[PDB]
């Protein structure tokens, strides 16, 4: 869907921006510094679920650039494993939210955050 | 969810970027220059549905900036009418996609595009 590689870069960076907001806005809730409303979090995690599937298709043929490290395309299976595992972690966060289980949410939230960081550490330029 | 107004601006601009990609990537389909696969379009319009609800909450208290015109906050009801009408048009696009009706999709797509433009013309700085 991208006329030029720059358009893929702009897309995936914007998807990252929105994921960071929908993930990070729950930090005060997970820490107990903001109240826990199960319906609010369920709805927010649904948004995050949708967003979480979006970046990967924007690292397609010839879309090199931005802060993507070149190791993304040459090791296609290792990068894939990481995005599929991140989305696995998102499924677990969805389950916690959908159940209205705050302890479960805390734990799942930490696992998601670790998955974001693991990918950035390997595949995003400093 | 925004620490500073700049963070709201960055969010809403990224939501716009993603909407433009998910809406605009269907142009060749609506024009018949790319094939119509009803399931593909149904899934894409579902993504667009989710995204289409996101910008509005990022024009909240004290989030003035970017290319938002100041008329957005002082005429809160007129701006609201426009975003709710745009989302009405999105519901109609969803219906067309969900039905697998290409003629209906064409018409609904044009109505959505007109709604984007009407809001930008009134509320987005040149
Ligand atoms: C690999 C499987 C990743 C996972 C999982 C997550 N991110 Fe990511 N992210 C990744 C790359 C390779 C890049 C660079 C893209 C480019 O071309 O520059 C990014 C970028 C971001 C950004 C910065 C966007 C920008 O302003 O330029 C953000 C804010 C971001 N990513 C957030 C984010 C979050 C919150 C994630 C987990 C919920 C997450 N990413 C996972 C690769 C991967
Ligand atoms: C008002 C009810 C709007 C509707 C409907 C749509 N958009 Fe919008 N858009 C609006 C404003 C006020 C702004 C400016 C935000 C800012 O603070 O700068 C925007 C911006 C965009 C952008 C540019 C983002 C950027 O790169 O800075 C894009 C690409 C965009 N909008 C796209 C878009 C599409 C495709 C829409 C219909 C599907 C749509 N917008 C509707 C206000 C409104």
């Amino acid at each position: 869907q991208f006329a030029k590689p720059e358009d893929a870069v702009k897309y995936r960076q914007s998807a990252g921006t929105l994921m960071a907001s929908h993930f990070g806005r729950m930090t005060p809730v997970v820490k107990g510094q903001a109240p826990y409303d199960a319906a609010q979090i369920k709805a927010n995690v649904e948004v995050l679920k949708t967003l979480s599937a979006l970046p990967w298709a924007a690292f397609g043929p010839g879309t090199e650039g931005g802060d993507a490290r070149p190791e993304i395309w040459s090791d296609a299976a290792s990068f894939k494993q990481k995005q599929q595992a991140f989305q696995d972690n998102i499924v677990k966060l969805s389950a916690a939210a959908d159940a209205g289980d705050l302890d479960k949410l805390r734990a799942a939230f930490g696992d998601v955050g670790a998955s974001c960081k693991a990918c950035h550490d390997a595949y995003r330029k400093k």
